[PDB]
């Protein structure tokens, strides 16, 4: 039988180009997310900026050219349910997730804090 589910989530991650690409299709190969965003795009950000309903949103604002638009900047000033990564590593951003995998490095503790910190913590 194969009638089962495994929690399908979305993660619009973006920042540069190949550093966030292969780093998003390989991570899913292990978790099973349902694809979302790769590289840094102004059209996608606006979508996750107006959607406020996409599980997560990464948009580095200081790597390869801080292409995180003035919104990733704002997305950090108020923070919403999601996740983010940037040259400063969010900044203690607030959300129902709990910092989780704050990104701004060559991948490492990220995946670690990515799932070991997703306890919600007093939600």
């Amino acid at each position: 039988g194969s009638h089962m589910t495994e929690r399908r989530l979305r993660v619009l991650v973006v920042e540069d180009e190949s550093m966030i690409a292969m780093l998003i299709e390989d991570t899913l190969c292990e978790l099973g997310h349902e694809v979302a965003a790769t590289a840094s795009r102004m059209q996608e950000a606006l979508d996750i900026a107006r959607k406020g309903q996409f599980d997560i949103a990464i948009i580095d604002v200081n790597l390869d050219g801080e292409p995180s638009y003035p919104v990733a900047d704002i997305l950090a000033e108020r923070n919403v349910p999601f996740i983010f990564a940037t040259g400063y590593g969010s900044k203690g951003l607030d959300t129902r997730y709990s910092n989780i995998p704050l990104l701004t490095k060559p991948f490492l503790d990220s995946e670690l804090e990515a799932v070991l910190v997703q306890i919600s913590k007093e939600v």
